[PDB]
């Protein structure tokens, strides 16, 4: 299952899929796999793993450089390889930006395929947020500085991505990397997700679904566009200024639960959350997806709010 | 006394110094003083304080702007007001770095002498290091990052004042101000520190003095050369990594710490400094000022250092 889909036509109100099998790989990406060395894995699910290495001679011919290839494990069957190579063309499509896990490079021959990213060097973001939730005042004004970095980065690289017509599917807190400099990046774990085990993932019909993120109308249609990417964005925030808190606290996901969720319920603002970046979520939580707002507006919503400073 | 002094000729190891009294002033630093609304004291000495300010229409004429007005306080002595415009006229003479406390105006007419300067946010870098000190593996990464972005960011505003044929004198953690996307700015507070009641300066002959950041030729010779500013930049470095530490610990400044240090005593690396910001710190504390390294050649050490990511 491709998570990232691309878009090809809205023909009024359904949208065309783009088959990933049928965009191109470009051999610009070939990089021998023997120049890889593989180091500690950084995530696995049942199928797939990614693991940090370093690349000889990638970008400069005389350099090494850290990277992240994905990859699959033996156990994997045919459509998890399908997946991982239209995962490639994806990535080789979509083109480079400062705000999410960009593709470096790819090996499709000698072996089995792997998939060359950059490798962000401080985890995920979910991790990073609870780790200060566990752990005055110019100490909370500089912490507020980087949550509104975050959600203008985060915003950005999905601004990007609507702007090539990528539908993300599964955006959270644990689907975005911080790495150098505090960027953060999107990314997919995807099949590196051990998604059994993982108490976010819900059981809804015949998937294991990230619920408490998903709009409504993806839940009762099971359609996924560039709305309800926003709405998943707007609970992104609400994880972001609660310190990586599970979206819903004390309310697990029962049929109980999605009556709520139709009736209008939404979250109350987290207790630190500036004004208006509650009202930026109040309304990525609109119940008509077609009065939320882009992801381009929100870019310039959150510019305006850091640049008062 | 004028704190920044700045050089014309090196007639064979002796200082030609301009004085500051002539340097001129640009009637287009020229603010209307009833267009500041003054607020809350950021420091004050004996003779000085620093007030931070909004300014209406200093930068365009439609927005107003956080400042810091640097004035006397009715206490202040000829000698007090002469070095407040001094300061002034070094200041527009230095010009304008990222890496420095900038000037934005003045009020030289209507009133007493305020200097308008950039308002840094998160306060002096010594107390957010001691804070730090009071409060894994990828935390402490991420602060390692801050520290070698601070020494290189210290360092450029130090090259940047070298370049100006400017001396700094003072220069330590308390002297170093943080400020949004964590950018650190060299600042002098001078006459807005209270020195009288500041344990780190110490009574030597006729004035009280900084003695463990300054450089033996200072301490028995009286002279202030770019190269002591390199020691000071070293002793700065021992306090970086040390999260705020006093220097020397447990050694209090007797006769017995002058002795010590013309023996070519040094302090030992602090448990977490890189090893090639301790080889950075021992170059500056070479007994021969001619031996240290200078602030662009420490900014490239710094670089390569940070660049290796
Ligand atoms: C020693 C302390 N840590 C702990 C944790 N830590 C990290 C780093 C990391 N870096 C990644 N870069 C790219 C990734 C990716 C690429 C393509 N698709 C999906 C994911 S994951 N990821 C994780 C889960 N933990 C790094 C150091
Ligand atoms: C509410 C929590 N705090 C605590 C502390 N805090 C600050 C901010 C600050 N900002 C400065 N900007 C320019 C300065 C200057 C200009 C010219 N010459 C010398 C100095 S001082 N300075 C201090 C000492 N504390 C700010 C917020």
């Amino acid at each position: 299952e491709v998570q990232w889909k691309v878009v090809e036509e809205i023909n009024g109100n359904n949208y065309v899929y783009i088959d990933p099998t049928q965009l191109p790989y470009d051999h610009k990406w070939e990089f021998p796999r023997n120049r890889l060395s593989f180091g500690k894995t950084l995530g696995a699910g049942a199928f797939g793993k990614v693991v940090e290495a370093t690349a000889y001679g990638l970008i400069k011919s005389d350099a090494a450089m850290t990277v992240a290839v994905k990859m699959l494990k033996p156990s994997a069957h045919l459509t998890e390889r399908e997946a991982l190579m239209s995962e490639l063309k994806v990535l080789s499509y979509l083109g480079n930006h400062m705000n999410i896990v960009n593709l470096l490079g790819a090996c499709t021959i000698g072996g089995p395929t792997l998939v060359i990213t950059e490798y962000c060097c401080y985890g995920d973001l979910l991790n990073f947020l609870r780790r200060k939730r566990d752990s005055e005042d110019d100490e909370l004004a500089l912490d507020l500085e980087d949550l509104l970095s975050f959600s203008y980065q985060v915003a950005k690289g999905m601004a990007f991505l609507a702007s090539k017509n990528c539908i993300h599917r599964d955006l959270a807190a644990r689907n975005i990397l911080l790495t150098h400099g505090r960027i953060t990046k999107i990314c997919d774990f995807g099949l590196a997700r051990d998604i059994k085990n993982d108490s976010n993932y819900v059981v809804k019909g015949n998937a294991r679904l990230p619920v408490k993120w998903m709009a409504p109308e993806s839940i009762f249609n099971c359609v996924y566009t560039f709305e309800s990417d926003v709405w998943s964005y707007g609970i992104f925030l609400w994880e972001l200024f609660s310190l990586g808190s599970s979206p819903y606290p004390g309310m697990p996901v029962d049929s109980k639960f999605y009556k709520m969720i139709k009736e209008g319920f939404r979250m109350l603002s987290p207790e630190h959350a500036p004004a208006e970046m509650y009202d930026i979520m109040k309304t990525c939580w609109d119940a008509d997806p077609l009065k939320r707002p882009t992801f381009k507006q929100i870019v310039q919503l959150i510019e305006k709010q850091i640049s008062e400073s």
